[PDB]
């Protein structure tokens, strides 16, 4: 009854945001494998804006989250399906706001949500001063 | 063989130090219930300088690491003999920068090392701009 679920993500400055989405893919089902995929430094910076910490401190921060099981680190930018076998990963959980069509057509495709949480708004915060 | 241990601490804006000295705790033996005990935000403004988060958001983060058990929310301020006894405590797991005479006496005492992590330290980082 063990099912993988695997979530990919750059997870730049780990906030509560992305913890709620961990948890929220590690409780699909009863019985779970989280595996969290973490983007390179390279792809991030080139395919995304930009990255505030290193694949290492990305991953490190992970490492300590209760609802992660296993990380891939660094991960693939696009999941494929060769992916998916190679890794025995039974669905795929990342929000959703289409690059997830072919994961969605095959009942792979897992949606978590996210949650005022982040770094940014905690130095408002502060700077109220 | 399970041994107790709590970890007391404000546990605002956690950062990696925080959970690098939990999951230290948490690994002093080989089985443990590792408790945590966060300051209420009253005894937190008023002991310490300040507090960024709420108990409630400083907990509700807490429940996210690997290395938490349990959560004691809020703790007291100073522990005792008999919160010892109330929560069937072991250890009493903290850094040492004497107010942890009597636990060291007793054995009960684990020192735990601070590591640069900083949520502070990471906008250093980005502010290059």
């Amino acid at each position: 009854k063990n099912v993988v679920i695997y979530a990919d993500g750059v997870y730049d400055m780990l906030h509560l945001g992305h913890m709620k989405q961990l948890e929220q893919a590690k409780k699909l089902f009863e019985n779970t494998t989280l595996i969290v995929g973490v983007t390179s430094d390279n792809e991030t910076k080139l395919f995304k804006g930009q990255v505030v910490q290193t694949l290492e401190e990305r991953t490190e921060t992970l490492k300590h989250i209760r609802w992660v099981d296993e990380i891939i680190s660094p991960c693939p930018w696009v999941v494929t399906p060769e992916f998916l076998e190679k890794y025995k990963i039974d669905y795929v959980a990342h929000d959703d706001i289409d690059i997830y069509a072919w994961l969605k057509r095959a009942g792979k495709f897992k949606a978590t949500q996210r949650t005022g949480v982040s770094t940014t708004d905690l130095i408002v915060r502060i700077l109220k001063n």
